[PDB]
């Protein structure tokens, strides 16, 4: 019943430009867009080629923009898709006008292709090319800019390649009516500046059950494990990407000592990438620290043994022995950072400079839109952004905050369990993170050196309560796990 | 003639509280129409006891459950449900989801429990707006036709948003909630958070919540209908030990303790005693 | 005539290449060119610093033809703050910042810095602000 595919030579066929359209002849033979003229009137035929040139389907449409299909046009009809192997991005239109639109200013030399069967399929023709999509870093989602192409942008987000969906936004209605208005300056830059962002929002009924099946295999729920005491991994099992962790505790009790210990840890052992934000010390101090820890050693107070072993050539032996690896990344500045003065920094490790765990001590340094009254907000406001950026790119943030004084009895240093209240900031760091690590310390009792861990949230497990403890190595300046009861 | 159709089919008993009973003692159930808001303190089981209520309903008395779970992805969500439909902790497993995946249990489990179509939900996560979300909530209940929306935390701060204190974002938005579930008669279950006393102890160290203890400028308390909250000692000797406390209940009034539940650490479910 | 923002001074001599020179001033072009004896490509900004952000983005698809290309930009507050605003809107694997000892390409050729200049066209990429160096070059 499908009609048979038409021949170029038997149907007064030409490679004409589209001036009404805004595409020259050449890029219209490149792509095997051709002109017919059966019956005196003027029809235009979309050769839709397999991987061999051979034609499988065609899309005719005459004067009135009528449709009329031949050949075998199956679900997996893309326009263009022969003639690209892969590479690095993907042009997706919707109809083969906008296909022609970017080719032509690309000068037929990037990947584009478009919809077989319009904006209706955009879902089932995107799945039934996953294969062929994941070729490529990028998949360019350009559909017509109306109420109906906004939901094909929808239900094509939905069954692509997870991380590449990018979606362009155009002043007019589509590829081709930018083109022919003046606007062939707004079309290509979202060719390369289109939002790298989720579907939102219906995405129901299943159907990535396989998707979660292959979520399942890649992002782990062991992911990571905090070095120095066992019993943090049996009430978090790590550190996954995506989470929050909040690390605290008093004033000088280890709140660094105990998360460099990770980010060291992480960082040599599992080598992953570590990006550190370290406010209130210089770059070289917090590496300092790092190059003691590495070598169980205290590079802060023995003093004769510093300029020793550095101008000996003992410091070059172990940098190359550490930062060797290039995992390692921090904050320079110290000359308070702004709020978004620092997301797209800490957005830069992780995309740019690509790193896993991303590690921001001292929470309390806004510094961010002066003139509105309480501090209060701005810290709920950050953590709300921290959150957001932490999922949305799979990075294990782990974050320290400090503690209210509560001047309610004896605090903190002399021992008192730290609850959630006792929390700084008005507590949406208790509901945006979803870990919270608490160090607990009497350094005025018997045991200065032994400190408590006590799990205030794990939105992964829920398993809460006390972990286990840790002794100060006042030698190494490690957290070396205890035997306490 | 309408009451008549209403008496006959109203789901006034339709989708009774499961984990826990006393709960239905003093509720009857959930009504079309009402808004059940749901709420306890930070890591307690805000989450937890609303994901056994949206699994039971869409299972043992079959429903089209909506969700809107816009604190995590929506693979998170269903990961949970799965391990929760077979009494397993699976996110708090890599054996576990290594073994489903490689014997082909997988698709096992999955088939037994979305295979109705009865499971619906929202992802996104980047930013829900209150008319982008609320089309959307309709989207269900209207185009996919579910009978429970399940909305799992009622703020989306992060924005300014061109308006002083959000007290009124809140406040204006349950309304058109209450408006949307009544409208259509949707059984709609929000789950709200907490304010901070930092007047004692308090939340997840024990204390009873109030509704003055609710987030936002009272308004949740006034458009829904019943109210329940969960309450557990995470610090004492049974923190899976969890008290369920009604605040509110417009259809019958009867407010107070309900019961007690357990959370079993093994199945990641609310048993009711032990 | 017609200042579009993808202006480039000396666009029009070349067709693509290994590495590509953008400047700030048409000057400063006219040294790298003088230094090189016009054999290799380099180009200038358009409308000066302040548009280095619009100017690159204008030309994204262009100065997507080369593998490298070097933004020696002036070495003042304002140059290091167009070198920030170019770089973003730059391919991704392609930038490398110049560092000079003097205010510009052509305050270095009067002076001495011929010795300076076009050797500091080979150096990686990094790229942008505030570091964040992979810790290995702070050594």
């Amino acid at each position: 019943m499908t009609y048979n595919v038409w021949n170029f030579g038997e149907s007064n066929g030409r490679y004409s430009a589209l001036t009404a359209r805004g595409i020259s002849k050449e890029t219209c033979q490149k792509a095997g867009y051709w002109i017919a003229k059966v019956d005196g009137v003027m029809y235009q035929v979309a050769d839709y080629r397999d991987q061999n040139g051979n034609i499988v389907s065609q899309k005719v449409r005459d004067k009135d923009k009528n449709f009329k299909t031949t050949g075998s046009h199956k679900s997996d009809a893309l326009f263009g898709k022969h003639l690209w192997n892969g590479g690095k991005k993907i042009v997706v239109t919707e109809g083969e006008i906008d296909m022609l639109t970017v080719m032509e200013l690309q000068d037929c030399k990037y990947p584009v292709v478009s919809l077989g069967h319009g904006a209706s399929a955009a879902k089932k023709t995107c799945a039934a090319n996953y294969e062929y999509f994941d070729q490529f870093e990028q998949i360019i989602l350009m559909f017509d800019m109306d109420e109906a192409g906004r939901k094909a942008v929808e239900e094509a987000a939905q069954v692509l390649p997870a991380g590449k969906v990018r979606v362009a936004v155009l002043p007019c209605k589509d590829a081709n009516e930018c083109h022919l208005n003046g606007h062939d300056r707004e079309i290509m830059e979202q060719v390369w500046n289109a939002g790298p962002w989720i579907p939102d929002g219906v995405v129901s009924a299943l159907s990535l059950r396989e998707r979660i099946r292959e979520h399942l295999s890649s992002e782990e729920s062991v992911g990571l494990l905090f070095s120095g005491c066992t019993g943090i991994n049996d009430k978090t099992l790590g550190a996954r990407g995506g989470e929050v962790i909040m690390v605290t505790s008093g004033s000088g009790m280890g709140k660094s000592t105990f998360v460099r210990q990770q980010a060291l840890q992480w960082g040599t052992a599992m080598g992953k990438k570590v990006g550190l934000a370290m406010l209130e010390e210089s770059v070289e101090e917090t590496a300092e620290d790092l190059i003691g820890l590495h070598n169980r050693v205290r590079l802060r107070q023995s003093d004769s043994l510093k300029r020793e072993i550095i101008e000996n050539g003992k410091f070059d032996q172990w940098f190359d022995e550490l930062f060797g690896n290039d995992t390692f990344h921090l904050y320079d500045s110290f000359a308070e950072a702004e709020t978004d003065r620092l997301l797209a920094k800490l957005a830069y490790m992780r995309s740019g400079l690509g790193c896993d765990v991303i590690i921001l001590d001292h929470i309390s340094i806004v510094v961010s839109a002066s003139g509105e009254s309480d501090e209060r907000k701005m810290i709920d406001n950050l953590m709300t952004k921290l959150k957001g950026f932490a999922k949305s790119t799979g990075v294990v943030l782990v974050v320290i905050c400090h503690l209210k004084n509560p001047d309610k009895g004896k605090a903190h240093e002399e021992g008192r369990p730290v609850s959630i209240t006792d929390l700084r900031g008005s507590g949406a760091l208790r509901q945006l993170s979803d870990t919270i690590i608490a160090l607990e310390r009497n350094q005025q009792g018997d045991m200065p050196n032994l400190v408590l861990v006590r799990i205030l949230k794990c939105r992964f497990t829920g398993d809460t309560g006390i972990a286990g403890y840790m002794e100060y190595n006042k030698e190494t300046g490690w957290l070396e796990p205890s035997s306490y009861s």
